[PDB]
């Protein structure tokens, strides 16, 4: 099953800029949602969730069908939430219309991190919308209540190792855990509209109570008012997980490089790229543009 990368007729790094800045301004403008959080880690785990479906061994799922939009990906009980970031990007589709799903949804992301003061994240465009019947069945993306053995295995299908599996959970540094969406409440630290390594920081240094949520769930919770999924908090139980933690700890620039490496990967496995196809796009930020 190949799917190649197909660039919007006639389209350039300008015409995707536009876009960027279009979503940019809407995520500044748009401040009161999820109490004053923003919209933006809702883009940046719906832009995971359309990617986190692709299968390896046999290409199916993956961000370059845009397959989000058909009901059965839209109702996954494992997206409850994510419609929000949909509502957000549905205005924008509107005023760019060219622009397949896929690619607005992968770059809903990519611009939310960027403009969340996270690291540069290259992106490539040229998925192309596929049919209703290539939408991926429930159940491909992972539970929160399993252990690191859970989290390895579960990676190695989005062909993830143990250093690319830990850079991106960093991203649980953003927004939170809500009770009615998942069975989880809580947000894993105090800036989490902000990009930063503070998820390995607050799973280091944070003292962590096992405790149970109102939906009887588990999940470990600090008197500063954070949370770790269980599978977050399995990141300190594995030796080799811990070693990685440490590192992102200690090192914010390591940490964005190898996020920023393994956030396109992710959103881009599955896709197909010609050698003649443009090199990867670095979007400027509403304040570098001065915007
Ligand atoms: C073992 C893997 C993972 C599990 C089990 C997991 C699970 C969860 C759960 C249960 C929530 C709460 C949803 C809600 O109640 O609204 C959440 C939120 C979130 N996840 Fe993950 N996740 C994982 C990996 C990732 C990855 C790889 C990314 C992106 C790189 C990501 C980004 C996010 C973001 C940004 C939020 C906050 C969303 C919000 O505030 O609306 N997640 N995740």
């Amino acid at each position: 099953l190949v799917h190649v990368a197909s660039v919007e007729k006639g389209r350039s790094y300008e015409d995707f800029q536009k876009v960027y800045n279009a979503i940019a301004l809407k995520l500044r403008e748009d401040d009161e949602y999820d109490n004053y959080i923003g919209y933006g880690p809702v883009l940046v785990r719906l832009a995971w969730h359309i990617s986190g479906t692709w299968d390896k061994h046999d290409n199916t799922g993956g961000s370059y069908g845009g397959t989000y939009r058909f009901k059965k990906e839209f109702n996954d009980p494992s997206n409850a939430g994510l419609q929000n970031g949909f509502k957000f990007l549905e205005p924008i589709h509107k005023e760019f219309p060219w622009i397949s799903s896929g690619d607005l949804f992968s770059l809903g992301g990519v611009t939310a991190v960027q403009e969340m003061q996270g690291p540069k994240i290259p992106w490539r465009c040229g998925r192309v919308d596929t049919p209703e019947d290539t939408t991926p069945d429930n159940g491909r993306l992972p539970d929160a209540d399993k252990d690191a053995g859970y989290v390895r295995t579960f990676f190695q299908r989005l062909n993830m190792n143990d250093r690319e599996v830990v850079a991106l959970m960093g991203a649980h540094a953003l927004g939170k855990t809500h009770l009615k969406n998942s069975g989880y409440e809580g947000p894993g630290g105090a800036a989490n509209n902000v990009f930063t390594n503070e998820f390995y920081l607050n799973l280091l240094n944070e003292d962590w109570k096992l405790e149970k949520n109102d939906a009887n769930n588990e999940q470990w919770d600090s008197k500063s008012g954070y949370m770790m999924l269980p599978t977050d908090y399995s990141l300190i139980q594995d030796p080799k997980y811990l070693s990685i933690v440490k590192e992102y700890a200690n090192d914010q620039d390591k940490f964005f490089k190898d996020f920023s490496k393994a956030f396109e990967k992710l959103l881009e496995n599955g896709i197909t790229f010609p050698k003649d196809a443009p090199s990867p796009f670095i979007f400027k930020t509403l304040e570098e543009q001065g915007l």
